[PDB]
């Protein structure tokens, strides 16, 4: 099926899913100098003292750590949305060295890796009825550079090794969000879609400008992941990044 390399990566998507063409892609290239500051955005809130994190997953892309997302517990609201939204799961995309792995690029730039915290608007009712909405979905997407160590990552980083292949999950209760965020909310904002097939054009987008960052040897841990399942040769999980799409007269937001 879909994946990240040269037969069946994000060249090729659009054959099974012609919306990879589409309209209101993602990730973009945010240019910096062409978005512009607007003063109508409320600030954001993101409100996550109340996370329930139940379970990480290797689904053979990349890996989730899921919440429970059957009450407000961990929501994000303001800024660009209107109502709440829950969280449902967080994950990461990264590459196979320090120098590339983010999706969004800031011009131009390419981080080392980032983090994507997706979010359904609670009024859809579910995350299955939200990816059927123009405004179903927002995702916070927070870039990683390598250089200090981030403390809040570190019982993610040392799951990986019980969730090495395609498939496998561990239980991952008790992870607070919170240790992921850097300290300043200041975004991009601009209307997209999931980066992965099937690429749903359903995300606003809310893209922070200040970066985390991780250690060599915390991204490394990521690098260890494998896209194969136990028993099947190894394909190092790296590089599951999709690349900046055309931004077709969209319009990038900034909050500052
Ligand atoms: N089952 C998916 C998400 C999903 C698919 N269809 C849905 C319908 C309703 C709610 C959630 C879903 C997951 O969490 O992996
Ligand atoms: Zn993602």
């Amino acid at each position: 099926h879909w994946g990240y390399g040269k037969h069946n990566g994000p060249e090729h998507w659009h054959k099974d899913f012609p919306i990879a063409k589409g309209e209101r892609q993602s990730p973009v290239d945010i240019d910096t100098h062409t978005a512009k500051y607007d003063p109508s955005l409320k600030p954001l809130s993101v409100s996550y003292d109340q996370a329930t994190s139940l379970r990480i997953l290797n689904n053979g892309h990349a890996f989730n750590v899921e919440f429970d997302d059957s009450q407000d517990k961990a929501v994000l609201k303001g800024g660009p949305l209107d109502g709440t939204y829950r969280l449902i799961q967080f994950h990461f995309h990264w590459g196979s060295l320090d120098g590339q792995g983010s999706e969004h690029t800031v011009d131009k730039k390419k981080y080392a890796a980032e983090l994507h915290l997706v979010h359904w608007n609670t009024k859809y009712g579910d995350f299955g009825k939200a990816v059927q909405q123009p405004d179903g979905l927002a995702v916070l997407g927070i870039f990683l550079k390598v250089g200090s160590a981030k403390p809040g990552l570190q019982k993610v980083v040392d799951v990986l090794d019980s969730i090495k292949t395609k498939g496998k999950s561990a239980d991952f209760t008790n992870f607070d969000p919170r240790g992921l965020l850097p300290e300043s909310l200041d975004y991009w904002t601009y209307p997209g879609s999931l980066t992965t097939p099937p690429l749903l054009e359903c995300v606003t987008w809310i893209v922070l400008k200040e970066p985390i960052s991780v250690s060599s040897e915390q991204v490394l841990k990521f690098r260890k992941l494998n896209f194969n399942g136990e028993g099947e040769p190894e394909e190092l999980m790296v590089d599951n990044w999709r690349p900046a799409q055309p931004l077709k007269n969209r319009q990038i937001k900034a909050s500052f």
